[PDB]
């Protein structure tokens, strides 16, 4: 019936609240969706959101963060910050009075005022790689698509190694993957050469730990006539949904969180911090397992936004949705 008042620290601010988002990747589909979610949520709240991508170059990541600190942004969001530098970088953000939330970032210890956010990487693995195990009855020659050194990657690899220990008839032939400006093409080329080393019958499945990798493997399977190999992925994007619907498509499952929600929630967290509202030390997003047959059953293409119509509760959460967000949205549009 009545309107929740805008918190004073937002109401009294000189000009727009300004947020910097620095993500340690290039323009892959996951990234593209994450940035879209931060931007949309910030726009809802009347915030200026400035976004920066390092292309995976940790030096450029650091320079971007350091410049945002010097510019005195009201808040900062980091994504995919690595060791060794991310902890001291975040400590410097906090020391400068800048509100901060991080996603998939390496943080040692407890930094007061920080929220650290992540997906349930063990569950992403158990559901995706575990489907592979179930489908092959514990016996398969696989390729893994994976890159070292990122927090989600190291947690997925630990969960994966536990499943290999449980199922000794799963043989990892090779692991492939790098971050570059063309992950799809690079992966596709690399998978093409692995396909040449292990002809038809010698590979059963591929586990892709990031859908940028799986997209490239998919292209390689199609172009090389190797669609007898089945694909199991983490992440989702509009492209992946189309690929699961193509003729002869080997893309069996994606286990995923909507990256737009991840972006939005990190914004919500920074908004609460600027407002002076309690926020937790940690927060974990929950994923859904998306089977190919679901998508094949639809009457035409489905985008990620559309998944809510066929996956109850997809991409939605009330977590950190303060009642004054509605007020701000009205005060802006
Ligand atoms: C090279 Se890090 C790529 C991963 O970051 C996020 O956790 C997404 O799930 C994507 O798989």
């Amino acid at each position: 019936a009545t309107v929740a008042p805008i918190p004073d620290a937002i109401a009294k601010h000189q000009g727009q609240i300004k947020i910097a988002v620095i993500r340690n990747l290039g323009s892959d589909d996951n990234t593209t969706q994450f940035l879209s979610g931060v931007l949309k949520e910030g726009k809802k709240l009347g915030f200026k959101v400035d976004t920066f991508l390092s292309n995976g170059d940790d030096a450029r990541f650091q320079d971007f963060v350091n410049q945002a600190i010097s510019q005195k942004y009201d808040g900062i969001i980091l994504s995919q910050g690595r060791d060794p530098y991310s902890t001291e970088l975040v400590k410097r953000i906090v020391a400068n009075g800048i509100a901060v939330s991080v996603f998939d970032t390496a943080i040692q210890g407890d930094i007061p005022g920080l929220t650290v956010t992540q997906q349930d990487d063990a569950s992403l693995t158990n559901e995706s790689f575990g489907q592979l195990v179930k489908d092959f009855n514990g016996k398969a020659n696989i390729i893994k698509l994976w890159v070292a050194g990122f927090p989600p990657m190291e947690r997925r690899q630990a969960a994966y190694q536990a499943l290999l220990k449980q199922n000794p008839g799963i043989t990892e032939l090779e692991s492939i993957g790098a971050v570059s400006s063309d992950v799809q093409g690079d992966t596709a080329n690399k998978v093409g050469a692995v396909l040449a080393k292990y002809p038809k019958g010698k590979i059963d499945a591929i586990w892709g730990t990031w859908d940028a990798f799986t997209q490239g493997a998919y292209k390689a399977l199609q172009e090389n006539g190797r669609t007898e190999i089945k694909l199991y992925s983490i992440d989702i994007s509009n492209q992946d949904l189309q690929l699961m619907r193509e003729a002869n498509s080997p893309w069996k499952v994606s286990v995923a969180v909507d990256p737009k929600l991840i972006g939005a929630v990190n914004l919500r967290l920074v908004a609460k911090k600027i407002a002076g509202e309690e926020t937790p030390a940690s927060y974990e997003f929950r994923a859904a397992s998306i089977p190919q047959a679901l998508l094949v059953s639809q009457p035409g293409p489905v985008n990620v936004s559309g998944l809510s119509k066929i996956i109850p509760g997809w991409g939605q959460s009330d977590d950190f949705n303060s009642p004054w967000f509605a007020t701000l949205a009205a005060k802006n549009g």
